[PDB]
């Protein structure tokens, strides 16, 4: 019904695996591969979040990469 | 354009599955098992679209049951 369980799913995968000081390019280059690393029945409609929601997520992932917060803040939680 | 694919695949399993003259009720109740018979990577996207689409999707399924022709009624397509 909504992407707020996927964005936080996604965002914890980033969290995990990338550095707090990491570069928009380094955030870019992992957001576009790490939907592949949720479960497989969210990888269509991760994709669908990342497309829809990649300018927003590149913006504040440099600030904060919490993933409650960031997903609560870009408006894909609640939902 | 998001839903475009999801949609199709979905209402192609239901035009597979349902009879043309099936009722509203049997149409819901295909709609609401239909994503769990999808390939593993559609399951989430597809139940997001079932629930942001249900009620428009019983409303045109009793007329017309052709994946492409829906999809883009709905607007889910393009």
């Amino acid at each position: 019904a909504g992407f707020c369980e996927v964005c936080k799913k996604l965002v914890g995968y980033l969290d995990r695996n990338l550095e707090k000081n990491s570069t928009k390019q380094e955030i870019l280059a992992a957001l576009e591969k790490g939907c592949s690393f949720l479960p497989d029945p969210y990888q269509k409609q991760c994709d669908q979040f990342v497309a829809e929601y990649e300018p927003v997520l590149i913006e504040i992932l440099v600030e904060v990469m919490d993933p409650s917060f960031v997903c609560l803040k870009i408006g894909a939680c609640p939902s």
